[PDB]
């Protein structure tokens, strides 16, 4: 679908069983959730973004469902104030920029 | 153009007689740069992103070169990591997202 930019661009989605609305953040190279819970071992990370750095976990070959799309990636698990997909999912769900 | 996010979707502009590269960035409401200097009056203003809060200046009317589009917005000027193109002016070149 074709998503102009009036209003946040957020999709519905599933992961780990569970439903949430991420934002389609094409400046974003990461993807984060607030708070969801996921299985299995995890690595550190920490992010930087505007405003500071955060302390985050990184979950790999996680099956994420976005907006009726299925793809796996790494997503990480932090304090965010919001849920974002980043290019590293929204390049597997073939999205693109356009004007 | 169409623009693919393999990699970030940086996009050369002309603001204030100045050439700056910017992030074409979906997930941001508004539009910011490290260091201009643009003239006229402003208004403090503090966003907030992932890890935190930060002081920016505000400058409403700001003419501003996009991609060889001209717009005219709120351009804000603070301590960013990355010059940020908002949805407050990609709407106004009529950038969409597709999938
Ligand atoms: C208006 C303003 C510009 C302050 N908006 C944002 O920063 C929003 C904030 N919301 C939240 C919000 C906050 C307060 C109120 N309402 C909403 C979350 C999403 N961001 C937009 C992000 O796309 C911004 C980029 C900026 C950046 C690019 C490169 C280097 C540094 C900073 C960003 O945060 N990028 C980083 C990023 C982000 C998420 C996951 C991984 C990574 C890595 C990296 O690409």
């Amino acid at each position: 679908p074709q998503i102009t930019l009036w209003q946040r661009p957020l999709v519905t989605i599933k992961i780990g069983g569970q439903l949430r609305e991420a934002l389609l953040d094409t400046g974003a190279d990461d993807t984060i959730f607030e708070e969801i819970s996921l299985p299995g071992r995890w690595k550190p990370k920490i992010i930087g973004g505007i405003g500071g750095f955060i302390k985050v976990r990184q979950y790999d070959q996680i099956p994420i469902e976005i907006c009726g799309h299925k793809v796996i990636g790494t997503v990480l698990v932090g304090p965010t104030p919001a849920n974002v997909i980043g290019r590293n999912l929204m390049t597997q769900i073939g999205c693109t920029l356009n004007f």
